[PDB]
């Protein structure tokens, strides 16, 4: 589980709180924060997808609430539903990816060498058990490994 600052969030469902750079959902046990470039629309899409089953695809209240909180325009209709593992990545690539981590300044240790590395049309994607570094310069940290797929679905869209 990750650190979230009490003062800085907005309640958007019974057990969903949204924060400046993340959200914590205690119903679905999904916690994510991002560092580096803006990933707020990825987080919005994750919220929509989480609550879609309860709301239908019309008015997803928590998604509308989070959009108001972040002052972001994003139509639910835009939120809709795959890539190449590297068998061996050079120490040099690992080392340069580790330097991207330093530039991003995450609140915990990320060791790229523990990640699975993929080549995409935009550069390297590193998928860890508690983090993802994408080639758009965003580092996601999350509370359990299965959150990775929820992120991976939307990181190319925004």
């Amino acid at each position: 589980d990750l650190y979230f600052q009490g003062g800085s969030g907005m309640q958007c469902e019974e057990k969903l709180e949204v924060f400046e750079n993340g959200f914590k959902d205690e119903k679905f046990n999904v916690e994510v924060k991002f560092y580096g470039n803006d990933a707020r629309k990825v987080l919005l899409a994750m919220i929509y997808e989480l609550y879609l089953p309860e709301y239908g695809r019309e008015y997803v209240y928590p998604f509308e609430c989070a959009k108001e909180f972040w002052n972001i325009y994003l139509e639910g209709e835009e939120i809709q539903d795959q890539l190449k593992p590297i068998k061996f990545t050079s120490e040099q690539v690992i080392k340069k990816l580790q330097e991207e981590i330093k530039k991003i300044k995450p609140p915990l240790e990320i060791k790229i060498e523990e990640a699975k590395i993929y080549k995409t049309k935009e550069g390297y994607l590193a998928v860890g058990n508690y983090f993802i570094l994408d080639p758009r310069g965003r580092l996601f940290i999350f509370n359990k490994p299965s959150i990775a797929n929820k992120i991976l679905k939307y990181i190319w869209k925004w």
